[PDB]
């Protein structure tokens, strides 16, 4: 949180007019006199260029920096333009090369008109009662058709996952979810008791519909389950997976909310990898954990760190380590595609929620990823009451998301 | 536009067509069109449509489809809001039901012509024998959008051929704090850049 602060905290303002780059300082007695401005542009993580001025700006004065021409690339992607003040001297309060402020722009979107090249090979689907099974190259993926998810997959003889890919719709609660809710007395307005009641924690599913199509050139998977509770059909998920010639599934998930049940916490997926890295790579806001009502302070970028740094080591367990505005994430071999907020531990939800400390937590087998098309705020105006707003509660009845999963 | 991909492909109980377009103006994509039609026995089709919109252009004032029918109807029935014509930024005197109009209702006579007659919160409209059901915004009649925006004043419209049908999955807002300066407020801005929706189309 204390970064969230921070930023919204600093001492300079920005605006962004074309090319030139408006500072406001909010001092009041002081002037910007041991203060740098870094500024840069990169696509897609992709460093094309960077500056260096000097800051020349009285208390609540104005400075305008026209930057030079910017490059522009053919290729596709995103490009940001990201501002940094730094203190190029130490203070007594600060070290040199101190970074007191910063923002960060999206200049510009070239869409990428590319069809990838046909497949040189084609999957082959192998049916039975109990799943299909989808083989190509050292490749295979499984799905069970009792259940409709997808059980387990193989790189060559190693199994991928300990745990099938499965919709998730919860969370463990963070102390603002909870409230002043006790076992003895409870607080039925807390988040969690609203989803506990309705039964999201422990809804169970139903396979509605299962099945394997043939394309030209891919495999087509299609499933449908509806979630419920007491006869009470909670949620309802809508996938597709279609396998192709490159070996990449692309998921494209569907749900459909009851308007009359609590909004969920959370939309999206997991399952336990099997595999353990040691590091984590993602293109998205970064580096710290971001929320979506606590994410201005966050940059998009590259960004790549150990695994311990994707968990935030919160004295009474909930859920954490989320990033959002992911739009490419790896690790081990794995690399996932697209526009979601995603978290990843060595703790399931359950573990999370089921300790009082920290310190009584474990590490489970292998590693757990919970990748969401969408995440409820985490609120805070106060923890004895429903804090998140509006904007932030995932209550548009329609939910819809797509991934790329697949491997290098 | 420009095809990138149109292809047909036979599922076990049905087709599957699936395409994807691009919108460019001087080598810019503005905007891309990916979808699937999947007709089934039951002979209705679903429409699948997922738009991506360039973060550096102007975000759309709409985003659906259209196009011209051969019929013309005397009424229409939705379920959806109304009775009156509704925007986003404007609907809430509307109600939600079934409603029944003639035609000739679903177009709005300002005397400045400019698109207007949508009903917003649509989960099914009929006209003829047509059927369609989602969640959409919508609005008919018998002028284009360019001929309303090509006339001066109403009395010069004339009826076309058939039956416009706009169907829009999103609408941005109209505005109004005043008439001078950009009015839309932001919540009512397709600024997304990934859209999703999805349609029905059958007959009875």
């Amino acid at each position: 949180a204390l970064t969230e602060a921070k930023h919204q905290q600093q001492f300079f303002q920005f605006r962004l007019s074309g090319q030139t780059i408006e500072v406001t300082s909010e001092y009041l007695f002081r002037h910007s006199d041991n203060e740098l401005l870094h500024w840069m542009v990169a696509l897609d993580g992709k460093p094309l260029a960077s500056g260096e001025v000097p800051l020349d700006v009285a208390p609540q004065g104005k400075q305008l920096i026209e930057l030079p021409e910017l490059p522009q690339p053919e290729s596709a992607g995103q490009l940001w333009l990201t501002v940094r003040v730094v203190q190029p001297n130490a203070t007594a309060w600060s070290e040199a090369g101190h970074i007191s402020a910063w923002q960060q722009w999206r200049l510009a979107e070239n869409l990428s008109v590319t069809l990838p090249a046909a497949s040189h090979a084609i999957p082959h689907l192998t049916t039975s009662e109990m799943d299909f099974c989808i083989e190509l190259g050292n490749k295979r993926w499984q799905f069970n058709r009792q259940s409709g998810f997808l059980s387990q997959m193989w790189i060559g003889d190693k199994k991928q996952l300990l745990t099938p890919l499965r919709d998730q719709f919860t969370r463990a609660p963070l102390d603002n979810d909870i409230g002043v809710s006790e076992a003895t007395r409870i607080d039925p307005n807390a988040w969690v008791e609203r989803w506990k009641a309705a039964g999201h924690y422990q809804a169970e599913a139903a396979l509605l519909q299962c099945t394997a199509d043939t394309l030209a050139d891919a495999v087509l998977i299609t499933t449908a389950h509806a979630w419920q509770h007491q006869g009470k059909t909670l949620f309802i998920s809508r996938k597709t997976y279609r396998i192709d010639g490159s070996g990449q599934m692309a998921i494209t998930v569907d749900v459909e909310v009851a308007s009359d049940t609590p909004h969920p916490a959370r939309i999206g997926l997991n399952c336990q990898l099997a595999q353990v890295a040691e590091r984590v790579n993602w293109l998205g806001l970064g580096p710290q954990e971001n929320y979506p009502d606590r994410l201005t302070a966050a940059c998009f970028d590259r960004w790549d760190l150990p695994l311990s740094d994707m968990y935030t080591p919160y004295v009474f367990p909930s859920e954490n380590g989320l990033r959002c505005g992911t739009r490419e994430l790896n690790y081990g071999p794995h690399q996932w595609r697209g526009d979601f907020q995603f978290n990843i531990s060595r703790y399931s939800q359950q573990q999370l929620m089921e300790t009082s400390h920290r310190h009584l937590l474990h590490a489970e087998e292998g590693t757990w990823l919970n990748i969401d098309g969408f995440h409820m705020g985490i609120g805070g105006d106060d923890s004895w009451s429903p804090s998140v707003s509006a904007e932030f509660q995932l209550s548009a009845g329609r939910y819809h998301y797509q991934l790329v999963w697949c491997q290098k």
